[PDB]
């Protein structure tokens, strides 16, 4: 089994396996808290998603992206305070969730970095970027097609939850999107895509049930 | 029906009908992120669960517990800023989760307080409130019993969520502390308490 739909709440989900970037729509790429740029396997690395994204799929130049981000306007709470001691990388730090679109690209500041340019969250820290993530593509792309990754199956920690599944972080992506589009009367049209060859090890089957909650 | 038990990753976790206040063992109680204890219709309500406790319950004097706290050693987490602005209450802000034990009852911070005095929760706060203070009694009060109401099913708003229901809390409360419990080999022996005049529009028989 390779893909599933549900109805949560009114909304039809998809879950299935695939590669993000063959989908069509927007398609969401998890930066960090920095809108880091610098893939040299030190900031952001090349085999994660946020590098792979920058190195072959990126349209124009990292600078030229770095130079729109930092002209952009984003709200009073969306923009944190400036790391100031940042060694190697970009020092403003922006607040989880917070969405840069670029083209058909919605990049998101998902994961922090550490003191060691380790990517890291807290649980509180996961479920409230899910629940701002959520509400601002609910909010702003309703009714548009909006594909994402299982958000923290990468390179970023969880902390104290290591060794967490990716069904467990696929069920809580779908919890956390209840919460939200049961607020909205129009959602976003979310697909969850999972890469092939981890589609194995995912039982789809055991997912049904958080489509109400549990 | 009116009471069910649920094999939540192994652990037993009880979802009964009843008074919290009859509970064995630990019972918790919901302050605000002040830990206030002025039960007055405007920065306390009388009908709370926090008044309730505060007028009909609380063992000892309002004093000797604002001062037992106020002398109480937190984390360094749990102690946050002092709002000295605040014109009413106390100043000291404790992180949503922080628990101060008062005999067999876990007085837990939760809601926030704004201008108005309006108790409130951000959706990400009350995850991040139940995430952080499923985590202090799994890791405290382990194989002990915790008997909990439906946290924000009552004066409390939750943000952009003011008609969320208490069969929708009482989801989050559980696989919130599911991944809680995950983590611990022997997890707090769990109770959620229904108040009897709302399993009716509950159906613990959904889940």
């Amino acid at each position: 089994l390779s893909e599933i739909n549900l109805d949560v709440e009114g909304s039809i989900v998809t879950v299935k396996a695939g590669d993000l970037f063959r989908q069509d729509g927007f398609k969401v790429i998890a930066f960090n808290e920095y809108f880091d740029t610098q893939v040299d396997d030190v900031i952001i690395s090349h085999n994660s998603l946020n590098g792979l994204y920058i190195d072959n799929y990126l349209a124009g130049s990292v600078s030229d992206l770095d130079h729109r981000i930092s002209n952009h306007q984003f709200e009073e709470d969306e923009l944190l305070e400036v790391n100031h001691k940042r060694k190697v990388g970009k020092t403003q730090k922006y607040s989880l969730g917070t969405i840069f679109v670029n083209n058909d690209y919605l990049l998101t500041a998902f994961s922090k970095f550490d003191d060691k340019n380790r990517a890291f969250l807290t649980m509180p820290d996961y479920l409230a970027f899910l629940i701002n993530f959520w509400d601002k593509v609910n909010r702003i792309y309703a009714q548009k097609s909006v594909s994402v990754p299982i958000f923290g199956s990468g390179i970023t920690r969880i902390k104290e939850h290591k060794n967490i599944s990716d069904e467990d972080l696929l069920k809580i992506m779908l919890w956390t999107f209840r919460i939200s589009e049961m607020r909205f009367k129009f959602p976003a049209k979310l697909t969850i895509v999972i890469h092939k060859d981890k589609i194995d090890k995912i039982n789809l089957l055991d997912i049904k049930s958080a489509r109400n909650g549990l």
